[PDB]
DNA sequence: CATTCCGATAGTGGGGTCGCAATTGT
DNA sequence: ACAATTGCGACCC
DNA sequence: CACTATCGGAATG
């Protein structure tokens, strides 16, 4: 019943408050309180006739609780000139443009129950979130209430909150006076703001939002056009953008382009480019998602901000597959809002194009205003003293004989199971957000587990017990405790996250979802030819064989026996 | 047909902010 | 002792 | 978050 629906999530919320009154706590520490006052708003919302004057919702710091969201949030692919619009826009005529700002902040998706703003979370990995509401409730421009016509019964609205310059530059004078903390840039600073514990505090940075689309729907009188949602949006009260436009062709929008390049000084606010979209959701619709973002949208990205800098080492660092991959140490430079440190430099093949030496200066960006990376060596300034980058042909860390394949450009450690970098590295893979997702769980503790020889496959970590953990460096009884709950939440998965878990060779997350899809179950994949295998789509010569070696391998039928004891599980399909 | 091209994925890599709890300090 | 500082890892881009 | 070497399969002559 609704009535005793209501009084159970009132209960167990007073519960949780009281017994944190009583402890004098410096916060409920328990996730599902949050989890419960959204829950209770939901069954409120849809019933407000049954709320109570003194509900819960009607009113102490809790910890962050998760949303998943059924319409996953995903990345936009980005193009950087302007005929790699061109090859997007015959791609998508071979398979009219509503053109936005790309406002730099973070992505935030929040959900309105019959017009009542309910929850808000972020992105997380596509598919579970962190909750925010708490924090996104402060935001003077996103409203509690949408107001008008056509409200529908479920509508997330998808946009991006962001921390204007003169907000930015005014918290940064308020640490400065009080001798606070001082922020690098708008967009690390906005991102911080929203994961505040205390939403005091987030009310006090002047975050602001605009709507770019829309996740669940349910009921309303939407229009087809994106445009026009947008503009429905903010007949409801919410903030959109003065600069949405139409482009009728690919001409128009790169004038689009080149006019918010030479307003962007004038904006108030950081933008990272301008995204393109496809304005017709029918067109949206048959376009699809590849797996990690949209077919009928990309990012159309600003140059790069460059810097110049000088490397002092080069180091070369053990990957999972047993990749050597080289980073450049930089001279510590600021770029673009952020100190830069550090570089990868790919392969050997990419060193010998930039004919880069340690001591040499070069030039540096960061690139799609992200990450770092090296663009040239400035050769004119190379100094008298520079020494040679010489490529490893032992493995820095066990020691073993590095081979590179004739014609391929990545060189492995051969070591395999007696390599300790490659150890530890599939554990952090193992236990990753896409994986097997246990919180915890990082490069400190995996380092010493491997280096205290505790742990040799993954069923291992199942095996460890609190007292195990206690004794470790930077470890204790709370954190201990702490990472075997993670571990035992961990064990029920998915077939698709079990088989990327495993890191066998080119299976990785998408390839892992299409044999789990094709094959259903793990006897089936397990019983594969290489034949059946290359009938799986996307699955071909090369990963039907790693596929097959793979499961051949005895050790590696054990490993996942052995999980499958510790009581690794996931749903029958 | 062999060959080249291209869409998409796998496997690497970066910096900032902040919560929790280990540790240091008082 | 408990209070301040800070290593680590989650999680944003 | 990005780069891009690679894979698998579609486009070319
Ligand atoms: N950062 C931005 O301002 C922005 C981000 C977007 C992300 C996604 Br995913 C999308 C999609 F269209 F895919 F939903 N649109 C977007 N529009 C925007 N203006
Ligand atoms: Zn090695």
């Amino acid at each position: 019943s609704i009535e005793q629906q209501l009084t159970e999530l009132r209960t167990t919320l007073r519960h949780h408050e009281y017994l944190y009154h009583v402890m004098d706590a410096p916060e409920i520490p328990d996730a599902e309180y949050d989890r419960l006052m959204r829950e209770l708003r939901e069954l409120e919302t849809k019933h407000p006739e049954l709320i109570t004057p003194d509900s819960p919702t009607q009113r102490p710091l809790a910890a962050f609780s998760q949303i998943r969201h059924e319409v996953p949030m995903l990345s936009l692919d980005n193009v950087f000139d302007e005929e790699s619009f061109l090859a997007f826009n015959k791609r998508v005529q071979d398979r009219t443009w509503c053109c936005e700002l790309k406002l730099d902040g973070l992505a935030v998706s929040i959900l309105y129950e019959n017009g009542v703003l309910v929850s808000a979370a972020t992105r997380g990995d596509g598919t579970t979130g962190e909750d925010i509401t708490s924090n996104v409730r402060t935001i003077r421009a996103i409203p509690l209430k949408l107001h008008g016509e056509n409200i529908p019964a479920r509508l997330e609205v998808r946009g991006e909150v962001f921390l204007p310059q003169a907000g930015f530059e005014k918290i940064n004078e308020d640490a400065r006076r009080t001798g606070g903390k001082v922020f690098a840039n708008p967009r690390n600073a906005a991102a911080g703001s929203l994961r505040q514990l205390d939403p005091r505090i987030t009310a006090k940075r002047p975050l602001t939002f605009f709507c770019y689309g829309v996740g669940v729907l349910e009921g309303g009188e939407l229009p087809d056009t994106h445009l026009g949602r947008l503009l429905q949006f903010k007949k409801w009260g919410l903030p959109v953008s003065d600069r949405v436009t139409l482009c009728e062709s690919a001409e128009e929008v790169l004038a689009f382009y080149h006019k918010v390049e030479e307003d962007r000084p004038t904006l108030g606010f950081d933008i990272d480019g301008v995204v393109i979209k496809v304005n017709s959701l029918a067109q949206q619709e048959q376009l699809g998602f590849v797996a990690r973002a949209p077919r009928w949208a990309v990012a159309f990205k600003f140059p790069a901000q460059e810097q110049m800098t000088f490397v002092r080492d080069v180091e070369f660092q053990v990957g999972r597959t047993g990749a050597i991959t080289p980073v450049a140490r930089l001279e510590p430079v600021h770029v673009a809002g952020v100190l830069v440190s550090n570089a990868t430099l790919h392969n050997a093949d990419e060193i010998e194009r930039l004919g880069l030496r340690i001591g040499d200066k070069v030039v540096i960006r960061r690139a799609g205003d992200v990450i770092p990376q090296v663009v040239n060596v400035v050769l004119s300034e190379r100094p008298e003293d520079t020494r040679e980058v010489v490529f490893p042909t032992h493995c820095p860390v066990c020691g073993s004989d590095v081979e590179r394949v004739e014609g391929e450009a990545v060189a492995r450690c051969t070591g395999g199971l007696i390599c300790g970098a490659q150890r530890k590295e599939s554990l952090k893979h193992f236990v990753s957000r896409r994986a097997m997702d246990v919180d915890g769980m990082g490069d400190k503790i995996i380092d010493q587990l491997v280096e205290k020889e505790y742990v040799h496959t993954p069923a291992d970590l199942f095996k460890l017990t609190a007292g195990k953990l206690t004794g470790l460096e930077r470890m204790g009884p709370k954190s201990a405790q702490n990472v075997v709950n993670a571990l035992e939440k961990a064990k029920e998965t998915t077939f698709a996250r079990f088989l990327y878990a495993l890191g066998i060779r080119e299976v990785g997350e998408a390839t892992a979802a299409g044999l789990a899809a094709y094959f259903g179950t793990l006897e089936a994949l397990e019983a594969a030819s290489i034949e059946e295998l290359q009938k799986v789509p996307d699955v071909g010569i090369v990963v039907a064989s790693h596929v097959h070696n793979f499961f051949a391998e005895e050790s590696n039928r054990n490993v996942i026996s052995e999980l499958l004891a510790e009581g690794v599980h996931w749903p029958a399909p």
